[PDB]
C-alpha cells in the first residue's frame, strides 16, 4: 500500500523545491517516490494538456474545458497513480482536483456539484490522502490571461476547502522564510510515515 | 424551430452519399441544412478527434475515451449544432451520442448507465429528434482506417452493429434503419420512403 499526497498552489511558492524536499526525506526512508503533475503526467495527458494551455481564437466551453481536464485525469489516474500506489509508493503530485475546484469552479464559476459529479465518476473512491496548500497573495498560456480577481478566487478556493477538511489538507504559509516551510514539512513527517506503514 | 438528425454506422455504408442526397432533398423544399460530424466539427473539436484517432504506444483507458468524445461533444454543441438548431436549420449530424454507445459501450464494455450520466451532464434535455442507422455486416470491403480504431478486432465491431440496432429496436420512435448494404437505389428509395414523415417532424 502507498499514498496520494497533492500539492496545490501558484508557481512562486517553492512547490518544487518543497516537492524535492518531502521527496529527500521518503526517499533517504527507503520510501520510493513518484513525482507528477496535472495535467499532464503522460504522453496523451500532456498532449490534452496542450490544448487545454494553448490560447485560440475560439472561446473553449466551460463543458469542454471541464472535460478535457477529467480526461487527462482519467488517464493519469490508470496510467501513472493508481500503478503507483500500488507499488507502495508514495505519489507527490503537483495539482489534482482541487484544482479544479479552485480554478474551474471558483476561477470560472462552474457550480462545485458539477465538479463533484466528474470526481465521483472519474475517481470513484480514491482522493488524495494528504494535499499540501501553498498559500501566498497573489508568452501567455489560456489561465495566465486571466486577471487578479480570478487568480484571488482561485487562492480563496484552496483555503476554504482546506477548512472544510482540516485532516486531509496542511495549508502552508508559502510567504515564510523556506527553511521555516521546510520545518512544516519535517513536523508533518512521522505522520506520513505512519499513514504509509 | 430546426430539427436534429443523426446518422450512424461505419465507413462504406454510404452516409456520406446518403447524406448529400437527403440534404439535396432538404434544401430544394427550402430547408436550411447544417452539415456536421463528430468527434469533431469546430476546430477545438477537430484537435480532440486528432488525439482520439492517434494511434500511441501509450493505452488510451476507456473513460479517457469516453471523457474525450464528450469534451469535444460539449464544444460542437455550443459552437455548431445549438446555433444551427436555432436557425431553425436541420442538422444532419455524422454520428453522435448512440455511437458512445456503441463503440465506448458495446465495443469498450463500459457500463450504460455511465454513458447516460454523461449524455445527461453534457446535452441537458437535448437528445436526436431523428436517428438513421446505416446497418451493414461487418464488411472489410484498403490500407484500412489509418488510425487507433484500426487495431480492433472483429468481435469489437459486432458488438458495435449489434448496440446500434438494440437501441433502435428500444425506441422505434426515434430511430430509422436502412440496410445499407442493399444497391444504392434502394439505400436511395429507403431515405424517398422516410422523407415526409422527417418533414411532419419539423413542422
Ligand atoms: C490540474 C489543473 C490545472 N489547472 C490549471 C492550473 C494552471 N493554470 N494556472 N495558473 C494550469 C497548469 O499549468 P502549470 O502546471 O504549468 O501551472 O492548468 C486547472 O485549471 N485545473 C486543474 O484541474
Ligand atoms: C461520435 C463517436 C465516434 N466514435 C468513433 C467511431 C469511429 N471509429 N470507427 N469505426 C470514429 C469516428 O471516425 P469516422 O466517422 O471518420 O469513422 O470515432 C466513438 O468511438 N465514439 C463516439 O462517441
Ligand atoms: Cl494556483
Ligand atoms: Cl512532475
Ligand atoms: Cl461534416
Amino acid at each position: 500500500t502507498g499514498l496520494f499526497v497533492t500539492l496545490e498552489g501558484p508557481e512562486g511558492a517553492g512547490k518544487s523545491t518543497n516537492r524535492d524536499y518531502l521527496a529527500e526525506r521518503l526517499r533517504e526512508r527507503g520510501i520510493e517516490v513518484q513525482l507528477t503533475r496535472e495535467p499532464g503526467g503522460t504522453p496523451l495527458a500532456e498532449r490534452i494538456r496542450e490544448l487545454l494551455l494553448a490560447p485560440s481564437d475560439e472561446p473553449m466551453a466551460a463543458d469542454t474545458e471541464l472535460l478535457l481536464m477529467f480526461a487527462a485525469r482519467a488517464q493519469h489516474l490508470a496510467g501513472v497513480i493508481r500503478p503507483a500506489l500500488a507499488r507502495g509508493a508514495v505519489v507527490l503530485c503537483d495539482r489534482f482536483t482541487d484544482a479544479t475546484y479552485a480554478y474551474q469552479g471558483g476561477g470560472r464559476g462552474l457550480p462545485e456539484a458539477r465538479i463533484a459529479a466528474l470526481e465521483s465518476f472519474v475517481q470513484g473512491d480514491l482522493r488524495p490522502d494528504l494535499t499540501l496548500v501553498f498559500d501566498l497573495p497573489v508568452r501567455l498560456d489560456r489561465f495566465e490571461q486571466e486577471d487578479r480577481r480570478f487568480f484571488e478566487a482561485v487562492r480563496q478556493t484552496y483555503l476554504q476547502r482546506a477548512a472544510q477538511a482540516p485532516e486531509r489538507y496542511q495549508v502552508l504559509d508559502a510567504g515564510l522564510p523556506l527553511a521555516e516551510v521546510q520545518a512544516g514539512l519535517d513536523r508533518l513527517l512521522p505522520n506520513l510515515l505512519e499513514r504509509l506503514n
